[PDB]
């Protein structure tokens, strides 16, 4: 999909709890399971996404930190 569509996608999933904006450990579970599901099937646990995803560490995903997995999304 484009990229206003996956920030939509992003959106909806962010703002279940916590920062309206970002992704908890969660939430991002939750988006790609029910959305990607091989994503989280692969090599990483979850967790270890998470840690991969969180570039601060601010316990937090924001949208530019998702960027990277989507050329998995994409490809
Ligand atoms: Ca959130
Ligand atoms: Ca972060």
């Amino acid at each position: 999909k484009s990229p206003e569509e996956l920030k939509g996608i992003f959106e909806k999933y962010a703002a279940k709890e916590g920062d309206p904006n970002q992704l908890s450990k969660e939430e991002l579970k939750l988006l790609l399971q029910t959305e990607f599901p091989s994503l989280l099937k692969g090599p990483s646990t979850l967790d270890e996404l998470f840690e991969e995803l969180d570039k601060n560490g601010d316990g937090e995903v924001s949208f530019e930190e998702f960027q990277v997995l989507v050329k998995k999304i994409s490809q």
